[PDB]
């Protein structure tokens, strides 16, 4: 379509379906998830977000990303640190896993932030809109299938405290994305990079699924 936000949505319709069909996601969607499985997804998010945030900070002032730079509304590292401290204990940093599929996602994130910054928006869009649109849902499934204590911790990641309205923020985020200036070629590589982002998530699911099944 005309607007980038609309173009991205239509073009990733397919890989999104493949994302939904990933055995791991498929199971999670069925309210079928275990502590160990959830723990792995949280560690995964931590590594992904640490890398994504580093690259955003590196390019926050570039016109290829500045419009979608929302440090207060979207930072997630802190929330994940809080959550991992609950899921893995005070020494979480020393025991959390860092698998090949997690490494690969991190690798592309850095390659994009360092050598192809024009495409960073594709990764931010995929990650943030994914976590913003499906967050609240997975949080529910989680607290229903995890039966965690009233410790009041472990799911902070699923709540963006600095966004009063998810619907309204997404409208603003799409507008900022559509305000980005890009040639037809860059526009196309951004669309293709969005597909790569989904694929990296799909590859992560496939890996986590095989690890859990042993
Ligand atoms: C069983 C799993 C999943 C379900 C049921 C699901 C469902 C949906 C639904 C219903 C929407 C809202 C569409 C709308 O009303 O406009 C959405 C949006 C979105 N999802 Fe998912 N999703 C799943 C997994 C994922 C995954 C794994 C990713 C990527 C890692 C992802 C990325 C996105 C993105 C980027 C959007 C924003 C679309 C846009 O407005 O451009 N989703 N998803």
């Amino acid at each position: 379509p005309q607007d980038l936000s609309e173009a991205l949505k239509e073009a990733t319709k397919e890989v999104h379906t493949q994302a939904e069909n990933a055995e791991f996601m498929r199971n999670f969607q069925k309210g079928q998830v275990t502590r160990d499985g959830f723990k792995l997804v949280m560690a995964s998010l931590y590594h992904i977000y640490v890398a994504l945030e580093e690259e955003i900070e590196r390019n926050k002032e570039s016109p290829v990303f500045a419009p979608v730079y929302f440090p207060e509304e979207l930072h997630r590292k802190a929330a994940l640190e809080q959550d991992l401290a609950f899921w893995y204990g005070p020494r979480w940093q020393e025991v959390i896993p860092y698998t090949p599929a997690m490494q690969r996602y991190v690798k592309r994130l850095h390659e994009v932030g360092r050598t192809e910054p024009e495409l960073l928006v594709a990764h931010a869009y995929t990650r943030y809109l994914a976590d913003l649109s499906g967050g609240q849902v997975l949080k529910k499934i989680a607290q229903k299938a995890l039966d965690l204590p009233s410790s009041g911790e472990g799911l902070a990641f699923f709540t963006f405290p600095n966004i009063a309205s998810a619907t309204k923020f997404k409208q603003l985020y799409r507008s900022r994305m559509n305000s980005l200036e890009m040639t037809p070629a860059v526009r196309q590589r951004v669309i293709e990079e969005a597909k790569t982002a989904f694929l990296l998530n799909i590859q992560l699911f496939e890996e986590l699924q095989e690890l859990l099944t042993h």
